[PDB]
């Protein structure tokens, strides 16, 4: 059995934890991306961080919720920086016939909540706000997303007492190349002037020219739409949001993004700040109108076009936008069944 064989094969690497490139300790940065099945896009991120400077030694894990041989491959050809992969364990890959993947004893996802309740459907009493019923699918991005900020911080062994910031981005993200010189004078401009800043993100989703402000840096209230891009975290960021768990679990939004969104305004007894350049140092390559080919020569066009811009000598905030009432975001739904719910509550238990 293929499916039993892969569970196997995830817990003895999760356990293992080999980490290429490695004869050093994490520092300042790591990198963990979640991985799906794109490896078209996959590809165009590696060659973003083999075109990045200063990375030689900067731990990147990749936390991928299906095996395949191509997106395995494609990490293995990474010789340039340490690497980790890590596997979500409760992928729909693993359990494809049961929860978290599709019971055949499901409610349709369009069945509706009065048919369900009649029918006995097994999660009739569970439809989310807008009477629809789960898609396993459409759950999983939000289970893996959870449980690898969990894995990452908790059991990966070479991230033991580590004291950096964590960046968090997604295999359709493309970096620009001085993305980690910005990193890091990011950071030391929010130690130098926004102690109240909680997170830093490498860029929001838009210029053709970078003149002027590429050197700039805004302190802003974090934001899902805007902000949830190569987002960086301290531990301290991490164990805040950790301490609003059963308020992410049971929020009826399947979007991880949209889900912390709410839990700023509800949850968390202030809103984020969130530190971000004026210019972005990440783009998002899945999104067009995609070839990936073209997207790589675009975003290749823009960072050439603006080389003389990069690399910054000194970052300076040149605005300040802090929000002091805001109403909470209307729920996108997908997201009411109790199990989805109670998985997403485990992972920090299990083990
Ligand atoms: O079953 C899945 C499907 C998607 N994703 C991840 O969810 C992220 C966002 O997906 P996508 O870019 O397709 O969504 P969009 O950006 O179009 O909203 C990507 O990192 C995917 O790797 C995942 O972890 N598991
Ligand atoms: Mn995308």
């Amino acid at each position: 059995n293929l499916t039993l064989r892969y569970r196997s094969l995830v817990y003895q690497l999760n356990f293992d934890q080999t980490l290429r490139n490695v004869d050093w300790a994490p520092r300042e940065l790591v990198l963990v991306v979640q991985v799906h099945n794109r490896p078209e896009y996959l590809r165009l991120l590696l060659d973003s961080l083999r075109k990045a400077q200063g990375i030689d030694n900067v731990l990147v894990i990749f936390s991928h919720d299906f095996w395949s041989t191509e997106i395995n491959q494609l990490i293995a050809g990474v010789n340039f920086c340490p690497v980790l992969q890590v596997f979500f364990p409760f992928s729909i890959q693993l359990y494809p016939n049961e929860f978290p993947g599709s019971d055949p004893r499901d409610c349709p996802r369009d069945l509706p909540k009065n048919a369900a309740l009649k029918l006995g459907c097994i999660n009739a009493e569970y439809p989310d706000s807008f009477g629809h019923y789960r898609e396993a699918k459409f759950s999983q991005t939000k289970h893996h997303w959870w449980w690898k900020l969990h894995f990452v911080w908790e059991r990966v062994k070479i991230l033991r007492d580590y004291a950096g910031l964590i960046l968090f981005l997604e295999e359709d993200h493309y970096l620009a190349p001085d993305f980690y010189h910005v990193f890091k004078k990011m950071w030391k401009l929010k130690q130098q002037e926004c102690p109240e800043c909680d997170v830093l993100s490498l860029g929001t989703y838009s210029s053709r020219s970078f003149y002027g402000m590429a050197d700039k840096v805004d302190v802003k209230t974090w934001k899902s739409t805007e902000h949830n891009m190569g987002l960086a975290l301290t531990r301290n960021a991490y164990q805040k949001l950790i301490e609003c768990t059963d308020t992410f679990c049971t929020y009826d939004d399947y979007n991880w993004d949209w889900t912390l969104q709410y839990l700023t305004v509800s949850c968390l007894p202030k809103f984020w700040k969130v530190l971000v350049p004026q210019i972005p140092r990440i783009f998002h390559a899945g999104d067009c109108g995609c070839r990936p080919s073209t997207q790589s020569a675009q975003i290749e066009s823009l960072l050439n076009n603006n080389k003389q811009y990069m690399f910054p000598e000194t970052l300076t905030i040149s605005e300040k936008f802090t929000v002091v009432a805001i109403s909470p975001p209307r729920k996108n739904g997908g997201w009411g069944d109790i199990r989805d719910h109670e998985l997403c509550k485990s992972y920090r238990r299990l083990q």
